[PDB]
């Protein structure tokens, strides 16, 4: 009947790239930095804080800022500081698996 979205999103994603392309995606967060929440200090959650134009994601049409980052490429982010998730989005070779999900919509874009 109704129906509005129509797609998954909490889902298990990828992102195919160049065999050699950096993503060019930024994220937010860390078991340390910043609290992620704004809401709540005790928030270490990790969510993307920017994505390139020209990066594997803002080409891809499903990585946008926003979606917080489940885990990367089967790796938890869950332990682990920003630094070194971070590292860890950059540690794919031409294609990762994002389980992502539509966190928090930063207003409209345009590309």
């Amino acid at each position: 009947g109704s129906s509005g979205s129509s797609g998954p999103g909490l889902r298990e994603l990828c992102i195919q790239k160049a065999p050699g392309e950096r993503l060019g995606i930024s994220i937010r967060g860390g078991a340390r930095g910043h609290a992620g929440n704004p809401r709540d200090p005790t928030d270490e959650g990790i969510f993307i804080s920017k994505v390139s134009p020209t990066g594997a994601a803002g080409r891809d049409g499903r990585l946008r800022v926003g979606l917080r980052l489940l885990e990367v490429n089967q790796q938890s982010l869950l332990g682990l500081t920003h630094g070194e998730a971070v590292q860890l989005l950059r540690s794919v070779g031409d294609t990762l698996t994002v389980l992502v999900c539509d966190g928090f919509e930063s207003g409209p874009s345009s590309g």
